[PDB]
DNA sequence: TCCCGTGAGCCTCCGCAGG
DNA sequence: CCTGCGGAGGCTCACGGGA
């Protein structure tokens, strides 16, 4: 029950209601009966479509400053009067000077063991504690205590008010208070999961507490409680949390190994480890930025306009931030200082590395990287010493000569990969040969997966990639995207219809639809995933009845549906970035309460497309969740650089911030991807046209080129066609300077004659602002009467849109609207359909006369060029725009594959 | 003195019978 | 096809806290 509506951006929308043809003239402000209920016959808008599109750019991301949670389940628990505590039976174990026991009575009541003890806060604020007493003792001097394990409430997880009331979680947090702080002795149960849980489909929208999963208060996650099993020296005082404390603190701890010399009180190793990662003499390595400076001295870096001539250019009042890659290099030596006498040292573990040139970094500069391999480096003689707590990963940088197979094959077998060719000299600023001395030393089965809403198949695309999933159910009811999924998956049956129309039929049994297609089956479904148009609910305020009732009908829960009737191991959920926080971040805690009431382990988080090998600003959300008997997938580690302004990752709900197991918030392996990158191959097209096949005319001018470009022998560069602009857009478009950073506030204020031989007059400010004042040759600054609105200040076929500077004074002055892509730039958060004067609508090709094109929007996304599309130019631009960034599924794909293989 | 923000109500048509 | 109708979104305008 939802109906399209028209766009406020295109020109054929802003046209004023003529009034001479049937319809617009029958209008009742025209004296006509206006029983018809039409519009203008010259309104037609074309670029009509449903307002389903959300995310509408909002500053709730901003405002980051915020303390971490981690609340310690608060301090000074009050403390309790006891009558009477002794122990009972002989001291299970009493070793140094210490002796636990099996039970305790306080009171007459009886606590062993395991029981769950409850504690009073200091604050009638916060609600009483829990904890499963993980131990019991009496110390030498300190008295009778014991270890609590903390149970955190569900009123104190994201799920807040939406969590049962009955519901608790394992937490990390664990003290050895004094045994007078004890309450109560409050029984809790173990709700554990199905034997045959796959099976329980079916359901509707407890007696005693009770727990099921663990919870991270950090970073939100859901998962299955930790199998560690006790041994024989602590069976009797054994704490899941302080094992994991423990072994974290291990992990982090940087340790070595293997030894080989001593000498000058500082022991050279051959071997070393942090955080689980194995670093051996020859390997890769990564560092801050801030590790070293190559000696190469770093690089470093008009009048007044006519005032009258360029009107609105005052408005201009308001990946250059992009930090640098990492630092890479080769482990040579690994050694630690001495005190005379003792020969090992520990916190003070050093590394001898050997400095690796990135094109960006020689004397030639940044602009080498334009040809460059995103993974490519150079050898040099330097050399520099870093603490070893510093390194930040592990990588691998082998002699592109010795490879034993093609280069181009190489890279794409392994995650962090590097190669170098040649040998760079900062003195003589020359390319040297690498010296001989630097050469080295010389599958799972794929999950069945049904993607409903697949689009032309973004995600999807993502997936086959990764070579994780393989999607066999496609669920698409817009004809267009279903076809298009196809002809890139044809060995999937693509249902081309309504989703709550299939679910309601499966669950009713059945083995077929009207077309005679095999439906999926529980048990079927291995992985699920998709994107639920998040339509009827795209608000930001409280939920209320009459809303609420309108989103429990939605096509998000109807996914959860799927979710449910399917259990499959894992579901996967993306969408716009506000779905964090929509409807009060309501929506999302709904759907996560909705995963944890079916026992699934989930947690949430955002990205930004752009980390992951995309020029484009794509912040998106998403919702991971595992079956009961599967680990929990981490998120995608930043493969990139990028302008730290539109990596607002971070993400609050209800004074709580909440972030993800992202550790690269800042530097990456990668450089950045620029739009030059992007789209620099592609041959000047002129506004409109629309040929479907061309040829390249000119080879790949930039790795993320070579790549997207295809290997096939057919150079057919399909779509490579954009929106036919009118006359007077073409105008307006002309006229912008190719200056990076222009816009509709540098557009000339004069007449010109435009293909249609029709003249469009200039602009006139017959009023004054308040807030601007007049121009710097006393010229006024005011469009309408309103600066109420007087309609006959309205003017029409205008270079400089009438509207912009009308509404101009309350939107941040439309800046970015009919703007230019900068080459060292990147695009804005790709849309489903280009339009000058739309929000995110700086679209301008850097150079050419136009708006980009389908391919160019192919190319925003990870798209690669063999990938197929279907339908007319506005039916292509509305596919990629939902879609989704390949790159980014592929990334995320690959954070799933690692527990696919964890099994256990 | 401005801002949202929260509706209630007028305004502007899109699908759709239904002819 | 209209030809006109039911009825959904959104666009505008009258307040009510909150700095
Ligand atoms: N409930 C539903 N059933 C079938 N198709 C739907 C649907 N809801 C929306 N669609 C269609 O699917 C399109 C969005 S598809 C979004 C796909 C996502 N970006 C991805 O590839 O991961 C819309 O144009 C809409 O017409
Ligand atoms: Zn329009
Ligand atoms: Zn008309
Ligand atoms: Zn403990
Ligand atoms: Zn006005």
């Amino acid at each position: 029950a939802f109906k399209r509506r028209r766009c406020g951006v295109c020109e054929v929308c802003q046209q004023p209601e003529c009034g001479k043809c049937k319809a617009c003239k029958d209008m009742v402000k025209f004296g006509g009966s206006g029983r018809s209920k039409q519009a203008c016959q010259e309104r037609r808008c074309p670029n009509m479509a449903m307002k389903e599109a959300d995310d509408d750019e909002e500053v709730d991301d901003n405002i980051p400053e915020m303390p971490s949670p981690k609340k310690m389940h608060q301090g000074k628990k009050k403390k309790q009067n006891k009558n009477r505590i002794s122990w009972v039976g002989e001291a299970v174990k009493t070793d140094g000077k210490k002796s636990y026991y099996k039970k305790v009575c306080i009171d007459a009541e009886t606590l062993e063991v395991g029981d769950c003890v409850s504690v009073i806060p200091d604050d009638s604020s916060k609600p009483l504690y829990l904890a499963r007493v993980t131990a019991l003792w009496e110390d030498s001097s300190n008295g009778q205590m014991f270890h609590a394990h903390w149970f955190c409430a569900g009123t104190d997880t994201v799920l807040g008010a939406t969590s049962d009331p009955l519901e608790l979680f394992l937490v990390d947090e664990c003290e050895d208070m004094q045994l007078s702080y004890i309450h109560s002795k409050v029984k809790v149960i173990y709700k554990a999961p199905s034997e045959n849980w796959a099976m329980e489909g079916g359901m509707d929208p407890g007696k005693t507490y009770f727990y099921q999963l663990w919870y991270d208060q950090d970073y939100a996650r859901f998962e299955s409680p930790p199998k560690t099993q006790p041994t024989e020296d602590n069976k009797f005082k054994f704490c899941v949390s302080c094992a994991r404390l423990a072994e974290m603190r291990q992990k982090e701890i940087p340790r070595v190994l293997e030894q080989l010399e001593d000498l000058d009180s500082r022991v050279l190793y051959y071997s070393a480890t942090k955080n689980g990662i194995l670093y051996r003499v020859g390997d890769g390595v990564y560092l801050p930025p801030e590790a070293f400076t190559f000696n190469i001295k770093l690089s470093s870096p008009k009048e007044p306009v006519d005032e009258d001539l360029y009107p609105e250019h005052y408005r201009k009042y308001s990946n250059l931030d992009a930090p640098e890659p990492y630092r890479i290099g080769r482990i040579k030596e690994i050694f630690c200082p001495k005190k005379s006498n003792g020969r090992p040292n520990e916190t003070d573990i050093k590394i001898r590395v050997n400095k690796f040139y990135r094109p960006e970094n020689t004397h030639k500069s940044t602009p080498a990287s334009y040809h460059a391999d995103i993974n490519l480096l150079y050898w040099s003689d330097e050399e520099a010493v870093v603490d070893f707590k510093a390194v930040q990963g592990r990588c691998t940088v082998e002699y592109g000569e010795d490879l034993p197979e093609c280069v181009q094959v190489y890279s794409m077998g392994g995650p962090n990969r590097f190669y170098f060719l040649e040998a760079y000299n900062a003195k003589s600023k020359s390319f040297e040969d690498p010296p001989n001395h630097a050469r080295s030393p010389g599958k799972l089965p794929k999950l069945r997966t049904l993607d409903v809403f697949s689009g032309c198949g973004g995600l999807s695309e993502g997936f086959h990639q990764a070579g994780i999933s393989d999607t066999l159910w496609a669920i698409e009811m817009w004809d267009p995207a279903a076809q298009a999924f196809r002809l890139n998956n044809p060995g999937s049956t693509v249902f081309t219809e309504d989703c709550n129309i299939l679910l309601k039929l499966v669950m009713a049994g059945e083995t077929t639809n009207s077309r005679g297609q095999r439906l999926p089956q529980k048990g079927d479904v291995e992985m699920l995933c998709g994107g639920p148009p998040c339509q009827g609910f795209s608000g930001m305020n409280r939920f209320n009845s009459r809303t609420y009732s309108k989103f429990k009908n939605s096509l998000v829960v109807s996914f959860l549906s799927y979710c449910d009737y399917y259990r499959p191991r894992f579901f996967l959920l993306e969408n716009v970035r506000n779905f964090v926080s929509f409807k009060r971040s309501m929506v999302l805690k709904l759907t996560l309460r909705c995963l944890v009431r079916m026992g699934y382990q989930c947690t949430f988080g955002v990205l930004q497309a752009g980390q992951y090998g995309v020029a484009q600003t794509r912040r998106r959300a998403i919702i991971l969740a595992a079956a009961p008997g599967e680990k929990l997938p981490l998120f995608p580690e930043p493969l990139h650089v990028f302008a730290p302004r539109a990596c607002q990752l971070s993400v609050v709900v209800d004074d709580k911030k909440f972030v993800s197991n992202i550790t690269r918030l800042s530097s990456g392996p990668f450089r950045t991807i620029t739009v030059r990158d992007t789209m620099s191959d592609l041959p000047e097209v002129r506004n409109g046209a629309s040929a479907l096949e061309i040829s390249y005319n000119g080879e790949p001018q930039s790795w993320f080129q070579r790549q997207l470009r295809g290997a096939q022998y057919q150079p057919i560069l399909r779509d490579h066609i954009c929106k036919d602009m009118s006359a007077l857009v073409a105008a307006r478009m002309r006229h912008i300077p190719l200056a990076p950073g222009s816009d509709w506030r540098d557009l000339p204020n004069i007449e010109v004659r435009l293909s249609d031989g029709t003249m469009a007059r200039k602009l006139r400010y017959t009023h004054h602002d308040r807030k601007n004042g007049r121009s710097s040759s006393g010229a006024l600054r005011g469009v309408c009467s309103c600066v109420a609105c007087d309609p006959a200040a309205r003017q029409f076929n205008t270079l400089i849109p009438w509207c912009l500077p009308h509404t101009g004074n309350r939107h941040n002055h439309w800046a970015g609207l009919y703007g230019r892509l900068e080459w060292d730039g990147f695009f804005s958060t790709t849309v489903t359909n280009p339009e000058p004067m739309g929000k995110q609508g700086r679209v301008l090709h850097p150079e050419q006369h136009r708006v980009v094109s389908v391919r160019e929007c192919a190319r925003s996304q990870g798209f690669p060029d063999t990938y197929r599309l279907f339908g007319n130019i506005l039916d292509k631009h509305r596919q990629v725009g939902n879609a989704v960034p390949p790159p980014l599924a592929k990334a995320i794909g690959l954070e799933i594959k690692l527990c696919m293989l964890a099994k256990a």
